[PDB]
């Protein structure tokens, strides 16, 4: 698919070995702490695509499916798949090329795209950088592909952050010299073929900060599809011109104002607020970023609070913000490990309960997420944008007028009181009737143009038209 076509898309981010085991078990064993394989599979993902569709995911993010250094390292085993050596073979722990393929063709048939983790800046390898021996490296088997041995002390430094490693004695990660055409050659030839051979859809981009720049064009290129990179910053100067190589980056620099604005009941709206301008104006495409809240590289959102009514907003602020919605497993099972490998834990445990809470929120949010589109040619490319707030409130609007959504959002909790707040700005026609499609309630426009929405329970309010929503089968009542 092209960068266009992932506009619309909404993205169930999961980790390969955690998700689903062939055998389909819900009790098999998996300590976090362990850092071993757990036995998740591709296969295992096939037979639970029902779970994900379910809550109006149209797309999913696998782990990378190279095969990875053999060892079970002091740190564990590869089970996250960024520790490569041959990239021309496959993780015969998550299945064959059939099972992939086969994956990528179940999806295609339910109408939804494939995109895959890849890593274009490193090797793994068990053991001393100074002890790595080149030759099990394929295709690069020789210490001339990768930059002189060195660790990045200095995250100041871009220079060093490019050419030195990532990792450290127990397990480094040599580091590729993607300055040689010879490197790039063989990267963007295999990128190439991998998305053929596997009719994968998308791509998203490992450490692509610890690359330089000139880099990535031709490996996008090479692609053929849409690229979404990491770029592991929160500072929007840095990481949103990394777009300008590349289709789009993951949105970080939200992600840290938007996590303090929803785990605590004192959160600040404000930096939200100002977090979401700054992106829509400095970014060069704000619509073909990823948002999100949790991943494996940071404490799950429930570590910081179980507050479920919190754990709603802030999902629902991923699927109605700008750019691609990434929700990573477990997180609507309020899952809540901290700092990896505690952020790893296997989704299957949760025995994928359709019924969870957040599971109904997320449909519910993709539900008229979707539809939107199905109806706004304009909603995906029109800038989401903040109309109101104060200490615990934020509401933003988006789509073209006459069908936007209209999103209020609290960091009140579970505990909220009850109220009314009148929105202004939301630029509904004075006297229509909207519906509020998490709750499935409506509310009357006022005649001076305001809007009276009922607050309660510290819950997300989103609002659209009733009458827009004839056909539909949300909120049929
Ligand atoms: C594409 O398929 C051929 C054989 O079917 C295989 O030899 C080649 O390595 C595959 N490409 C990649 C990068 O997996
Ligand atoms: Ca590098």
């Amino acid at each position: 698919a092209t960068p266009a076509d992932w506009r619309s898309q909404s993205i169930y981010f999961l980790l390969t070995d955690r998700f689903a085991r062939t055998d389909g078990s819900t009790t098999a064993t998996c300590n976090t702490a362990d850092q071993k394989y757990c036995g998740g599979t591709w296969q295992g993902i096939i037979d639970k695509l029902d779970y994900i569709q379910g809550m109006g995911f149209t797309a999913i993010w696998i782990t990378p499916v190279t095969a990875q250094l053999p060892q079970t390292t002091a740190y564990g085993d590869a089970y996250h798949g960024y520790w490569q050596q041959d990239i021309y073979s496959l993780n015969e722990n998550y299945g064959t090329a059939d099972d992939l393929k086969a994956l990528s063709s179940a999806l295609h048939e339910r109408g939804m795209y494939l995109m895959v983790d890849v890593v274009a800046n490193h090797m793994g390898y068990d053991g001393a950088g100074s002890s790595v021996d080149y030759s099990v490296f394929k295709p690069f088997s020789s210490q001339d592909y990768f930059h002189p041995f060195c660790f990045i002390q200095n995250y100041e430094d871009q220079t060093q952050v490019e050419d030195c490693w990532l990792g450290d004695n127990t397990v480094s990660l040599p580091d590729l010299d993607t300055t040689k055409d010879v490197v790039k050659n063989e990267w963007y030839d295999w990128v190439g073929s991998l998305v053929s051979n596997y009719s994968i859809d998308g791509l998203r981009i490992d450490t692509v900060k610890h690359v330089q720049k000139d880099f990535w064009p031709g490996y996008n290129k090479a692609a053929g599809v849409y690229c979404i990179g990491e770029v592991l910053d929160g500072d929007p100067a840095y990481t949103c011109p990394y777009q300008n190589v590349m289709d789009g980056v993951l949105n970080y620099p939200i992600y840290y104002p938007l996590l303090n604005a929803f785990k605590s009941t004192s959160g600040s709206m404000d930096d939200l607020y100002n977090m979401i301008n700054t992106v829509k104006s400095d970014c060069p495409d704000s619509t073909l970023l990823g948002t999100f809240v949790e991943n494996h590289d940071n404490p799950r959102f429930a570590s910081y609070t179980n507050d479920i009514a919190l754990a709603k907003n802030v999902a629902a602020f991923i699927i109605l913000n700008d750019g691609i919605p990434i929700i990573y497993a477990g997180q609507e099972q309020h899952y809540a490990g901290g700092n990896d490998p505690a952020n790893r834990e296997a989704t299957w445990l949760s025995g994928y309960p359709t019924d969870s809470e957040l599971y109904k929120l997320i449909a519910s949010a993709n539900a008229i997420r979707n539809y939107a589109i199905s109806k706004d040619t304009g909603f995906v490319t029109y800038k989401n944008w903040p109309i109101y707030k104060d200490d615990t409130t934020i509401a933003m609007r988006k789509g073209t007028d006459g069908s936007q959504i209209v999103t209020i959002l609290s960091n009140k909790g579970a505990s909220g009181d009850s109220y009314t707040l009148s929105l202004s700005g939301a630029g509904y026609t004075a006297g229509q009737q909207l519906t509020e499609v998490i709750g499935c309630t409506t509310v009357t426009v006022g005649s001076d143009g305001n809007v009276p929405v009922p607050m309660a329970g510290g819950l997300p309010r989103v609002l659209y038209p009733t009458e827009k929503l004839a056909g539909s089968k949300i909120c049929s009542s």
